[PDB]
């Protein structure tokens, strides 16, 4: 009933990338890979990345 | 029954101004805002933002 009587709640954040499971697989790739276009950089580091 | 024999009453103004409640407001920003820097751009759009 007065000022500053707070109790905090922590609420961390959970995704596939945060736990370290991004790009996780077995069996290896399906063929001989090829080069990188700028689209996948956006998929990785954000749409406005550099 | 003779002059000079009196009892004084006292009265006070009461408004939203004198009690100190002028411009009371519970929504809207907190504090007087200031300018922006790089860290907040980074938080809002990613670490490598343009």
């Amino acid at each position: 009933a007065n000022d500053g009587e707070i109790i905090a709640i922590d609420l961390k954040e959970i995704t596939a990338k945060t736990l370290g499971l991004d790009g996780f697989n077995v069996s290896g790739p399906k063929g001989t890979p090829a080069a990188l276009v700028a689209a996948d950089y956006q998929a990785a580091y954000g749409t406005t990345t550099n």
